[PDB]
């Protein structure tokens, strides 16, 4: 993850929605979180009409979305999920995140 792509790298509502004005109903990419101003970033997704703001698990570098903090990249994670769908870690309804957002 040297830079990834959904990811721009750390931004701001200002850029995140300035893209998720309206394209795509079902976008996702990173934002810049807080917590003693480091990493910890924050999942965000345009359900198509209002962002949806996911925390995200971190602790010493790893990530926390699925496995217990044990794995330690989201490429790897978030890979396995752009080729399928996030249920929204719930059943009964489930949504998939194949529209991400970049300027590669």
């Amino acid at each position: 993850l040297q830079d990834a792509e959904w990811y721009w790298g750390d931004i701001s509502r200002e850029e995140v929605n300035e893209k998720l004005r309206d394209t795509a109903d079902g976008t996702f990419l990173v934002r810049d979180a807080s917590t003693k101003m480091h990493g910890d970033y924050t999942l965000t997704l345009r359900k198509g009409g209002n962002n949806k703001l996911i925390k995200i698990f971190h602790r010493d570098g790893k990530y926390g979305f699925s496995d217990p903090l044990t794995f330690n990249s989201v490429v790897e994670l978030i890979n396995h999920y752009r080729n399928e769908s996030l249920a929204q870690y719930n059943p009964k309804l489930d949504v998939k995140l194949l529209y991400p957002v970049s300027k590669y």
